[PDB]
Parts: structure tokens; sequence; C-alpha cells
């Protein structure tokens, strides 16, 4: 067999079907007869290549496989990456290297120092000494990406590789099943039991690992077993919990101080599946009150290293939710009650409130919609405005790095075929990945994206305002039209300039058959 | 209160009340007002420094705490780290860097991009980017090093930090802590017990995580449980099991073909906190025989994707030996019988057989001895000469890196002052770390250090012959007078040409009240 | 030809011939057939390996060979590595890499991450991607450690390689000459020219890329000419002017308020092969004093960058010093008048003080003498009172790393066999790199080793008393015997404890016909 031949064969073996890619010279050996049970998802730019595989992972809850090329398209991948990293997305990133006999006279298209490139956005990163070895190394690559805490990783292979024997002993690799599905051990997991059954106001915490997990049911059954007060760790790339259950108190604020003075008079805070935590603004003050003490479930030993305080279990987070969510006491108290819901802000026949349209999303799309978030300074409305009630219902760039939603809903909705997938994305970030459309276009997957048309780089003049910066210059974004944008690459486009219009673009938008862009005209901050 | 106040209440806090050191100017400002509860082990070379605290947090499964001086320091002790990356051992190293205002101007004992020196040989490695994050650094480093997979991780800390107040709310790192004791969820440890129940001829292979976790006794519980044979994997840095056990079958040959005709017609082999496999020689063939698969529990993600075969689990390895060996069915199958004792070689009134030398060890020396091999072409003999009854038994470099022995076993005597070490080190391997005898000497720990003596570099020899390589230089070692080395560094010394001799110095250094090394007159290859 | 012969062919028609090294199991099949035109130098342990090669690099004014096994050797020598990074010393370091049918499973000596181990010390670390590349790889590991500025690389070589097929094209490799011999163009040398013919009170200061391009005899006709006062740069690893001429002004402080407040007054200051400054101690204050403006000459563009002050112009130290020396006027002003003689320090007939071993091996030793400093107290002293007319008299470990200057001079004896090498080492630093001994006693190479026996680490209790710190641990070292030492590795060894018998053991060194170790009893500090 062929190092080719025995490449896609450990592929199919382990679960991977679908190759999301922008080609390149030194990767046309890989993509030659590729196979007919595989699919390739052509994206224009790698940050969209990246960001349509991280959406598809993400919500298939199964590694994605990605092929590049060489550095430079290693390096238009970067920033997606960076999101990558932070919401512990299995990518297994794949990128051609120059044939081994033009290597070292570094021929165009060698990526020099190759397994240094994505560096430290990567849990594994190398480039195989041998053409023989590069079954195993991707072996290795498929089951770094997939292991708890999971994440990206990086192989560089030359192309001449590819056409090579493969060693009779790879077969070995093809049906290798690795897990990291473990717990506590009971004495200590009764030890934890005993302290939740002994709090006298415990408060839940929940992080993106918990939707990861598909956690969140068991987390429901913990909160009502504790009858505990839920709240979402901050800066959350992912919603773990219902947002209409009378446990749920929404997004936490970002800051040290916020924090702690939320979390006073709760005895026993328990974190799950976040980091501890992902702060943001400048907030100082006392990490937690006198009277709470912190104890974290994360399946991330950096997360656990890195905590100002609490203490910390490293394991699976679906193992210990379930084994929690199952073994703890129904307390006596009452259940919490639910938030009530979010008032109607005023609105005229003109520019719409952000408030507006999210309320309006609400009214209109089905309960099993998937929303994903990339308007950066209407957040905190957004998760008060939208009931999602489902797992796998929400995703904002873990990282921070724009970029990430416009390609990831075109992922999502390629996983999720039966669930309507709406990004809403403000119009400076639409531009950073604006090329992924055509995607959706060329697949026809239907994804819908709502930009947020407010003219301005919205959340940093907010930022500029608290920090008292004046004269900042590039804030403003004017001058450019989504409709012309989604023309240009294939995909339906309409303008709601007010509500009639916007109720009315909805209604056709969620009655295609194919993706469709729905510019916004939001009013200015 | 300072930096400086703030970082050791934090080491003490969590249990770190020894620092093993070579000091200089960058760390002086640590280390002066050093605490009266700290004891500070001075070693002469910084591999000797970092050899002796391995030893001694392998021997007292925890971490030990290391002070370095910037580059040069921790450039000297780079070996040593190599091999504290393949045995797993948690070592907290630190090194001083300028003061920040002299970093930029890069004055002389700038430790140039500190972070990256010690890479790839830590799990992290980091400085901080500001005074008051030193005892964040730290924590963190403390529970890298600590959480499973142990291993060294590497903090350079500006010396003019230490005096800089420290936050008030770094309190909360002293008391947390952090678990990575964890084993599979119960419906997938039911599968893998009801596999182990099944097999008709299970094999069992075990790893020096194994010993670390002190999970040798479970192992023999479920080694008689289950009536199988027991293996330690190959290249072993550790012993896991009591090698005159009816079930020992001694060490596995380090080779592909070797190992896979060792276990064929075992149907299921499990393999516990070893990588798979750490193969040495060349030695193709196929990794597993028709009929036989494999299991591997390990604590390490990088050993699970790296094995060519078989299944994983990733998980604590005392916890999983725990739970295997009270869960798994008593076998109706007869016990394995123990192996014979090895033969007499024929030995004349002349230089030593490596084999008379270790039979008379294992006739002199307490049962509870510890011993340490540094001596490279006489493995076999040790690994079948020596009765190890007691868990933490047996030391060899685990990386291959020569130089480890002789200090770790100075550090392996202080963590058990009640069990006598002696350290078999061949007249090579004695060189690459002599002065970390002066250490043994200074704080009278009496450890018993064996020079083999056959003036040559034997296992190179031996390499050579496989090899079929002529005309090989710098393979020989005359003229080395190891009693006079060790008079230089305050140590009594002992010379043995005969076995009449070896007899009568082995009871002068097992009755001595200090370190006492003797020189072996081994026979040459 | 194999890949064997066509690097050995590649090296010897580069010039070398001979090869530093301790060899180990992956270096086998490279050092098997060792050709008879080459030489191979074992040493005990690698900083010893490459401390030597350093030693001789920089006598010998061109590159050394070392070859060292995988990563546990690479990493002995890292420390060493540190110091031939700050003395732009032309090393290359090759090591043995596990053959490539081994490296993905990690076998044992595994160098995992080859490349990233030695960094950030090298200038290039590179292991090649097959072995029909490794002569090419080797040809730019000779030209980058060769090309100013010079320095430390690093390849890595699969054991298998070396059996393999050469390319018949890289006999192009064999000739190839890469200069960087290269100096400032004609109108902005005139432009420098100019400024320093018009200077009213030039200063110069020189560093130790002066003596590596031996153009200390340039500098004393510039100094000459421009009736200049000379310093030595801070922190001197060589000694780039006779240290008698009547413009020689000696080593500078390090620190700088100190260097300001000395070059006061100075109008111009023209640095030349130093970087500007190696500062040490903390003396903050002005860089430069009003009125004082300076020029660097640098072989080194990250000098360049780094300097906080002045001009610089990047380019080859003996090009720009003899341009300059040839180019600029005869100023009518007076010569400098020489520093007078150092005062003789009050000795009793009991221990010596420093001042009286340097005065006395300064009426000694040969006018050729070679020295080296490993004695870290005493080198402000050893500055005043040595008369060193000639280039390559003087080296001390650029980086601050101990353990450099044992080994160096048996490096710089094997470079320059007819100038008498006279190491004058602490009892500390001694200890460092202790086993090197061996490698003078077994190849006859005559250095002196004088041991400078005082119990402590001087230098440290001097920093402390700096910085007012007190209850440091670990600063002294009694009870070391180094001529027991210097018997165990085979190496004459006599004693001083007072003048009388420094003079007879100095007669009878000097008269020897192998290497002496000279312990001598000095004063405590
Ligand atoms: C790749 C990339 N480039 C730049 C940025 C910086 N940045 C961002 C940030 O540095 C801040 C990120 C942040 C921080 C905390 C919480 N939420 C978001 S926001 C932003 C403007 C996006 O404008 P738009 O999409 O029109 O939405 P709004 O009008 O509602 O704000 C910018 C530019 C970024 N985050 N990522
Ligand atoms: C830091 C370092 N430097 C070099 C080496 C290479 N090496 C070694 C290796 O490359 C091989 C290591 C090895 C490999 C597999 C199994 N066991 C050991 S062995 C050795 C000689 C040691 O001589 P000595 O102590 O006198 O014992 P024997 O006479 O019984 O053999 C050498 C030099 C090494 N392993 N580590
Ligand atoms: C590899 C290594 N390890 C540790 C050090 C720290 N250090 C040193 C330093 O951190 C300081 C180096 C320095 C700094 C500026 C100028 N000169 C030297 S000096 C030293 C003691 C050496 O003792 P000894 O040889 O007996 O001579 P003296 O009695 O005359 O001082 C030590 C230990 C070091 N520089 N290098
Ligand atoms: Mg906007
Ligand atoms: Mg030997
Ligand atoms: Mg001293």
């Amino acid at each position: 067999a062929s190092v080719h031949g025995t490449t896609y064969e450990l592929l199919r073996r382990q679960g991977i079907d679908t190759v999301f890619g922008n080609p390149g010279s030194n990767e046309l050996p890989f993509l030659k007869d590729f196979p007919e049970d595989f699919r390739y998802i052509l994206a224009l730019q790698e940050a969209c290549v990246v960001g349509i595989a991280d959406g598809y992972a993400q919500a298939s809850r199964k590694p994605a496989f990605i092929n590049l090329h060489s550095a430079a398209g290693t390096g238009n991948a970067m920033g997606a990456l960076s999101n990558a990293w932070n919401s512990h997305s299995p990518l297994i990133v794949t990128a051609g290297q120059q044939t081994r006999a033009m290597i070292g006279v570094e021929a165009l298209l060698t990526n020099v120092d190759a397994a240094n490139l994505p560096r430290p956005l990567v849990k594994w990163s190398y480039e195989p000494a041998s053409a023989a070895e590069v079954p195993h190394a991707m072996s290795r690559a498929i089951h770094m990406a997939s292991m708890a805490p999971q994440g990206p990783v990086y192989l560089s292979v030359p192309y001449d590789d590819w056409d090579k024997d493969a060693d009779p002993q790879s077969h070995h690799l093809f049906d290798r099943h690795v897990s990291s599905s473990v717990r506590l051990n009971d004495q200590d997991l009764d030890i934890l039991v005993k302290a939740l059954n002994s709090a006298s106001n415990p408060a839940i915490v929940l992080g993106p690992d918990v939707d990861a997990a598909n956690a969140n049911a068991d987390c429901v059954m913990l909160a009502e077993r504790l009858k505990a007060p839920v709240w979402v760790a901050p800066s959350a790339p992912r919603c773990p919990f219902p947002t209409r259950h009378p446990c749920f108190r929404g997004l936490m604020p970002a800051g040290i101080a916020a924090i702690s003075q939320l979390l006073e008079g709760h005895d026993v805070v328990l974190v799950i599946g976040a980091p501890v935590f992902r702060y943001h603004q400048y907030d100082p003050g006392q990490y937690l009150k006198p009277g709470t003490r912190l104890i974290s479930v994360t399946c991330d030993p950096l997360e656990a290293a890195r905590a100002p305080m609490g203490d910390a279990i490293v394991a699976d987070i679906g193992a210990m939710a379930s084994a929690l969510a199952n073994l703890v006491e129904e307390s006596s108290r009452q259940l919490p009650t639910a938030a009530p819901e979010p008032a109607k802000v005023d609105q005229d026949a003109g520019r719409l409130h952000p408030e507006t349209v999210f309320d309006t999303l609400n009214d209109m799309a089905p309960e099993n919609a998937i929303y994903l978030n990339e308007s950066t300074s209407t957040t905190a409305q957004m998760w008060q405005r939208l009931n999602m009630r489902n797992p796998g219902s929400y995703y904002f760039c873990a990282a921070g790095g724009l970029g990430f939603a416009l390609p990831a809903a075109i992922g999502v909705q390629l996983a999720e075929p039966e669930r309507q997938v709406i990004a809403v994305i403000g119009d400076g970030s639409a531009n950073y990945s604006i090329s992924a459309l055509w995607t959706a276009a060329q697949y026809n997957i239907p994804t819908i994206f709502v930009i947020m048309n407010n003219g301005t780089y919205g959340a940093l003049r907010w930022f500029a305002g608290v920090l008292e910066a004046e004269n900042v210059p590039g804030l403003d974004v004017p001058g450019i039209d989504f409709r012309a944008l989604a023309k240009g690459y294939g995909v339906q486009a309409l303008k709601a300039d007010n509500l009639e219009q916007l109720k009315g673009s909805l209604q056709e938008a969620l009655s295609a058959k194919g993706p469709v862009l729905i510019e916004v005209s939001t009013v200015s901050p």
C-alpha cells in the first residue's frame, strides 16, 4: 500500500470523512485520487477554511480535518487557530511541505522550521523524519487532537511522501481506541459529593467544555438537585445551560471584583468546564470574598494550574457532570425562581436597536435554532434575549479573534443540517472572513447571516470610553455595502432599515432554500 | 508582605521544605533571609544539583524544588532534565534572571529568551511579566510539575522581583488542592474488567509510573487474580514489581520483533504505567503477532498518542491499578511458577565478573536496599541477580543520559534515610557527575557507590559489535583512580581487585557511618 | 560515495581535521572508519568536550567540530554553549539521533524536537529531512558557524543516514569560499575618519572580537595615531591590547554610571569589537555624559540594535580596524603615558594574597604565556598584574558560566603548543568541569592549572555584601583536596601553602613535560 492509501484508510477508520481545505501545489499529491467516500469543502482563504472546520468540529463534537498550503496557507489560518486553542476544538491541521530533495536549498514553498510555525496555538506540531512514518504521525495527530483537553494539532508532510510505500505494520494504527473518559476516584468523589450536599448556599458556574461534552442535561439535573443558581463563566464561547431554566442567572461579568461580589454569600461555588476565570476588563479586587470557597472541575491541566484560587480536579467533563448529577442528594431548599423576561426597548420607525433585533429573532426563529455571535458591543443583550433551550446553540470566538463566526456558522450548519443557524455579526467583524460566504453559496449550506450595521467598531468606542482615551484613530468603518458583498459571493441578500423590513427580511430568509444575508441598519453608539 | 515572603509561604504550604541548588548572583535576593524551616542542599555543578533533586523526588513521590543560576546554570542541567522528562519527575526548576532594568541591554548574566532555553524537556516554562505575578507563577509551576503526567517545569525570576510588594490576593494560592487522581468511568471500566476476566492467556507489562504511583502492591494483587505473568517494559527506569514473585518474568528486550515474539500466544496484554514501548535497538518485525491484542493504561497523553498499536486509557496509574486489582475475578488458572535462580558464573581469584558482583551484593545487602544502575553493559545481569521485594528499589537514567545515578543515589538516600542505597556505576558513567560525591560527604548522606571498573565504555563496544563498526575512536577510559577522586571530595574509599576484597569492602561499607566508594576491578569485555 | 565519506571529505576540504567528542550509540555509525587524517579528542563529560573545543576555536581563530550523544549529551553541554554564544565562538555541534525508523515511536535515545533543544544559544539549528541532505546541511553548519558574527551551530543526524548513498552533486559543496570580510563603504568611511581626526579628546574601547580578528596590532597603530587612551570593554572575555602599552588604561568597571564617569571629557569614544556595553552590576546613571558621543563598530547586528546610545557600523572587525589604522591622521597631541606598575601587597609567610600569586606568575611565566581566568573574585587584580604583550593571551567565560576555563585551557594549549597555558581557577569553579583534567593527562597537553583555594564562593560573598544580603546558604565549599582530584585523573599535582612553596611549585610546573595542577592556599575573604 502507498502512504496515500494507508493514510486515507487510517482517517476513515478513525471516523474522518471530510477535508476542509484551500489547495496548493505541495498538497496535490495528497489530494489526487481523492477517495469517493470523502468530501472536500473548499474555502477561498485559510482563516475561512479553519473557521468552517472549527464550527463543524464544535457542533459535531468530533475532530475535523484540515488541509492547507505550506507556510503561507498555515500562517493565514493562525488567528483562527488562536480561537480553536481557547475553545479546545479538535482540529487536525495538515499542511504540505516541499519535496524532501528540495527542502535543504529552501526552494519556493518550503515551510521553514515548519513545526514551530503554529506554536504556541497547537497541542502537538510535527514533521515526520521519513515517508513511512507519515501514517503513524497522522495517528498521533488524530489522538492528540481528540484526547482531553481537546485542541488543534499540526502535521507538515513533504509532498513526495504520499506515493512511497507504507510500512505494512501501519495497519495496527487503524482501529486504536484511545480514551480519556475519566473521573475522580470513588473516595475523593465521595468527599466532593458530601461537600456539595452540605453546602448551605451553593452556586454553579459552567463553561464551554460542558457544551462540548454534551453534559448540559446532567448539569440541569445537578442544579435541580442542589437547588442552586447557575451562571455561565465569563467570556463564554459556548452556551452550557438552557437560558430560561429557573436556575439560570446569565453570563458573569468578566471582572475580578464583579465576580467575587456576585458570588458573595455563596459558601461553595462549583465551576465545571471553564477556566477560573476568563476575565477581560481590568476590575481589581478580591478573587473571592470571605465565606466563599471554590472547587473547579476542568479537563485542562493548564486551567487547573493557573486558577488564582480554589481547589481543582482535572477530569473529563462528561464523566464528572454525570457522576455528580447522579450522586448528589436532592436538597430540601426551594428551587431558584426564573429570571424575569427582559423589557422591550422603545423602538421608533427608524434604525434598529440591537435589543429589538434579538427580541425579533427570538420571536421568529425555530426553538432549535443555533446562534453565533460576532457583534461585540451587543453580547449582554444577546444573552438576555435569546431563549436557547438546547445544547450547541451558541458560539462566540473563544480568543476574541474576529473572523470566526461567519465561517464557523457555515461549519455548524453543515454539522446540524436540521437546525437553522443564524449568525449575528457586526459590520466590522463581517470583513475579516467575508470570503467564507462563497462556501455557503457553492455548497448551498443554508446559514442566515444577520449583519448588524452601525458603521463603527462599537465595542472599541466603548473600551475607549472606559479608558477615557481621546483621539483614537481607525474606529469607523463607513462605506461597506453588505448586499453587494453577498451578491459578489453568490448569496441572496436583503436589507432591513426598520422593524417592518426586519420582520419581512427574517420571514423571507427563514423560508429560503439557501444561505441568506440580511443587512440590518442598527443604531449608532 | 514581600514577594520573597509570600513565595516561601506558598512553598511551605504546598509541602516544599528543601531547595537543591548551586547559587549565583541573580539568586542571592531569593536565597537571603533563607527561612529557618527550609534546608538548602548544595551541589558543585548543576547536573549534580538536578540529579540529586530528581532521585529525591522519585523516591519521595513528591515534587522537588531546584534553584539554579541564569542561563549557564540551567544549561549545565539540561542533560539531567532529559532524564527527568522521561521519568515523569516532578521537578520545579527556578533560575535567577537579571534585574528587570538590565535585561534590555543584555547585561552579563541575562538569560536571553529564558523560557525557551529548557524546551522541549519541560512541561511548562515561564518568566513573569511583573514582580507581583511571581507567587502565582510559582503556584502554576508547583501544580504543573505535580499533575499527571508529572514532569519538570521552569520558572525564571528577575532578581529585583523578590523585595517588591506581593499582591495581598496571593494568599488564595497557599492552600489550593489540585487533583488528577482519576480513573476510567464505570461503564467503560466494566468493559475492561470483563475483557480481562475473559482472557484465556493474559500477560501484564508494567512500567515506571507504577512505581511512581506506589501501585506495585495493587499490580501484585492484579497479577495474582489474573494468574498472569508480569514483565517490566523495556528500557526500565524504575522497578514496578517484586522480582522474585512467582509471576515475575523480568525485563523485556527493547526490540520490536523480540517483544511481539515474547507476547505471542498471549491474547490480551495489559500495559500499565509505561510507554508502548521504549524500544532501543533496531529489531524490525511485527508490533504484535496475530492473536495478541494490547490495552495500555498510561498517565501521559503523549504516550497514548504515539503507541503504534493497541487501545489506550489515559488515567492515574494508582487509581487504575487499585480499581482493576479489586474488580477483576480470581481466575481458576494455575498461578505462574517462579523463574529459577540464576546460575553462579565461574569466578577465579582475579578480576570480578559483573555476575559475581551482583550475586555478592544480593547476598550481603539488606532486603530493603535501594539500587541504582549506571553500569550500562551489565543491566540484564543486574535484573536477574538482585532480589528487589519492595517498591522504590531501582533507578536507571530514564533517557539514557549518563550522570544521573551518582547524584540521584544521594537524593534517594536523603529521601529514604532508613534504606541502604547502593549505586552500581561504570567507570565511564562515574565521571559525568563525579563532583556530586562532595554533597554526600558534606551532608553525611551514607550512599554506597560501587564503581565497576573495566577500563572502557563497554556498552559502546557492544553496540559497535552489533553494527560491525570498526575503527571507532574514543571508547577507552584508562587511567582513572576512583579512590583518589573519592578522597578528593571527602568520601571514604576502598578497592576490590578480587572476590575476597569485594566481600571485605562490602562488609566495611555496610558498617560505615558515612558515604563509601568501592572501586571494583571488573573483567574487561 | 556514502554520506559518511562525502561528509568527511567536506570537512577536510573546509579545513576541519579534529573531532572533539564524547561518543554514544547514535554516533557510532558516524565515528566508524574514522579517517586516518582526523584526530579524535575524547573528554569524559560534554561540558568539558565543548569547553575544550571552544578554547581551541578561539585560540586557533577557526571553527571547531564537536560530536555529542543525542539529547542528554547535547543538554550536558548547554552551559558551555551559553559561553560560546557570548564569545562568538565558531562551534559546529553535531549530535546523533535515532534511526529514522525509530523516531516516531520515540525509542530510547530519540532527541525529541531536536532542533529546538539548543536554542536560543545557537545561530542555526537543524535536522535534515533525508540522508542525502546531510552533507548540504553540514555545509550550512560550517558556514553559519564561520560567518560574522561567528557562533555555535547545531546539526542532529539520524544514525542510519551515514551509510546511505550521497547525492553526486554534493561535490559542489567541498570548495565553497564564503566571505564576510567587509568594511564600511568609502564615502561613509571617510566621514568616520574625519570625525576621528577632528576629535579633541578621543577614547578607544576594545572588546573580544578584536582579539578574535587578530586586529590587536591594528588597534595599537590606531591608538598611537590618535594618541588616545584604550580601555577594554567590561566583562571582558578576551584581551584585545598589550596591557603595558602606554595607551592602555585597563578593564572598564561593568556599570552604567561608572562608565559614563570614566568617559566624561572624551568627545568621541570609538568602540571596536564589543557590545555596548556588557554591564553587570546595578549602577544606574547616564549612559554618556554631555559632551561625549559614541561610535561603535561591531560584527554583530544584535549588538548594534541593542546599544542604548551611539551610532553603530556592522562590519568585520579585522577589515575595519585595518582600514581605520591606516587612514587616520597622526595626531600632534602627546602620546598617553603608561600606567604605573601595581604596588606589592604586604605578604607574610602564610596564606597567599591573590595579588602575590599574580605578581609571581608575572615574574616567572614566559612572555608569550596564555592565561585563563575563572577566579571570579580576583579579576581586577589579574588584569593589573599580568603583562600580556601578545594577542590570544587571556580568556574568561564570556557568559559568566563557570566550567569554561579548565577545559578551555586544554583546547587553547592544543591550539598553541609553543605558548605555555596557565589557568587560574578558583576552588569553586574548578569543580564544574573537573573531569576535563583527564583529557590533558591522556593526550599529554601540558596546561598548568593554578587552583586558588580560599574555601568559599568569594565573589558571591562579595555580591551578598553589596546587596546587604544576610543568611544566604551554600556559599562555602570546604573539604576539597585538589591534589587528590588531579591524581584521580592522572595529572601531576603540587601544593603551595606559602610564597616559598608557590615559587618552587611554579618552577617545577614550568619545567614539567606534562600537565600540572598546583593547589594554592589563598587568603579567605
Ligand atoms: C482579529 C481581530 N482584529 C481586531 C480585533 C479588535 N476588536 C475587538 C476587541 O479587541 C475586543 C474584543 C472583546 C473583548 C471582550 C469581550 N468581547 C469582545 S471588538 C472590534 C470591533 C468589532 O466591531 P463590530 O463587529 O462592528 O461589532 P460592534 O460594533 O458591535 O463592536 C475590534 C476591531 C479583534 N478582536 N480581533
Ligand atoms: C550523557 C551521555 N553521554 C554519552 C552517552 C553514550 N554512552 C551510552 C549510550 O549511548 C547507550 C546507552 C544505552 C542504550 C540502551 C540501553 N542502555 C544504555 S553507554 C556509554 C558507556 C558507559 O560506560 P560505563 O559506565 O563504563 O559502563 P559499561 O562499561 O558497562 O558500558 C556511553 C558513553 C550517554 N548515554 N549519555
Ligand atoms: C555554571 C555557574 N554556576 C553558578 C555560577 C554562580 N557564581 C558566580 C556568579 O553568579 C557571578 C559571576 C560574575 C559576575 C560578574 C563578574 N564576574 C563574575 S561566581 C561563583 C563563585 C566562584 O567561586 P570560585 O571559583 O571559588 O572563585 P572566587 O572564590 O574567587 O569567587 C558562583 C558560584 C556561575 N557563574 N556559573
Ligand atoms: Mg459595528
Ligand atoms: Mg566501563
Ligand atoms: Mg573560592
